[PDB]
């Protein structure tokens, strides 16, 4: 039948590994270790009448899309004529019961303390109150927490390369859009191979890797459609999201609503052009490297990611950034 108790997802010393890694309307994501392997749990209420965050709940109808778009994505890594790592893996769903544990809440307040949290503080839940816990593959830190980090503009042309064939890839499997692809949901992680492999439409190409694999997390805004069913989130009637300041992020979205016409069931990549313009927009405005670009090669990849800027909201789509954009030559 029904929900399991949250003690079935999160037994106590998985529990008591929790530390909080980010938020949103939707609710908490965490990390912690499950069979020795890290992992990310993002936790949403579902069905139940409070305000959570500004917003009402979601019923379980309503999660099922992003749901969907997580195990389509997932599943890229795996995959021959369209393929990709440059998702994240889902391991698994559950549907729980409970109230907030007592031990997520010390990791939601070490999280408050540390970093300020725009959300509610998620204890006012009863026994009886429902919620989707989606746990995922672990998969490093977030590109604006790392905006000091990273070692040159060769790394910046390394991350950007990697969106782009990652979103160029779902677009010919999935007619993908991500939609929300603020530099929060992108996420870093060490690697030692040098060269990554993708590949798009039956042809295998490689990136080389800096270092660093990229990951594209967080499908709340997201669209996808298989065999002409269309998977996403209807944000025709959302007044807030289309009224932000302060930050190119905000504009994407009524760029986005722009281009299709507040029509979010149709297939637009170019909000995929859109969110990559404004992640190139952030490497070259945001970001310090640790090795400044005063050799003539590292000058040289800093004029083609300005071309790159430059020229790149004339391109339809992610695939047609990849395959014609002279960056990617
Ligand atoms: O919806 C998701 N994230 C929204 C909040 C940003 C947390 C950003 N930081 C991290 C750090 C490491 N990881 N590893 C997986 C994920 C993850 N997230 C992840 C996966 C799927 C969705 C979200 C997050
Ligand atoms: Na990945």
């Amino acid at each position: 039948k029904g929900p399991v108790p949250f003690s079935h997802c999160l037994p106590t010393e998985k529990l008591q590994r929790c530390e909080k890694i980010g938020e949103g309307v939707f609710g908490e994501v965490f990390q912690t270790i499950a069979d020795h392997t890290p992992v990310a749990i993002k936790i949403i209420a579902i069905e139940g009448p409070d305000l959570v965050n500004g917003s009402h709940q979601k019923t379980f109808e309503e999660i099922l899309p992003e749901i969907i778009i997580s195990k389509e994505l997932s599943l890229l890594s795996g995959e021959v004529c369209n393929r990709t790592e440059g998702f994240i893996g889902l391991n698994s769903v559950h549907c729980v019961q409970g109230s907030y544990p007592p031990l997520l809440l010390k990791a939601w307040d070490h999280y408050n303390s540390t970093k300020g949290s725009a959300n509610d503080r998620p204890d006012f839940f009863k026994d009886d109150q429902l919620f989707i816990v989606l746990e995922f593959e672990f998969g490093g830190i977030d590109l604006e927490q790392m905006r000091t980090k990273l070692s040159s503009l060769a790394t910046a042309k390394s991350i950007l390369h990697q969106l782009t064939a990652s979103l160029a890839v779902a677009e010919a499997s999935l007619r993908f859009e991500h939609r929300d692809l603020h530099w929060g949901n992108v996420l870093l992680k060490k690697t030692s191979l040098k060269k990554l492999h993708y590949t798009l439409n039956g042809k295998s190409s490689t990136i080389p890797s800096c270092g660093l694999q990229v990951s594209i997390i967080d499908y709340t805004l997201s669209r996808l459609e298989r065999d002409g069913i269309v998977v996403f989130c209807d944000v025709s009637m959302d007044e807030d999201l289309f009224t932000g300041d302060g930050d190119y992020q905000f504009d994407i979205y009524r760029l986005m609503k722009k281009e299709n016409n507040n029509r979010w069931g149709e297939y637009h990549p170019y909000s995929n052009v859109l969110w990559l313009h404004y992640l190139t927009d952030k490497m070259l405005k945001q970001m310090t490297f640790k090795t400044k670009c005063n050799t003539p090669a590292m000058k040289q990849i800093k004029r083609k990611i300005q071309e790159f800027h430059r020229t790149m909201l004339n391109f339809s789509s992610a695939t047609d950034l990849l395959c014609q954009h002279s960056l990617f030559k």
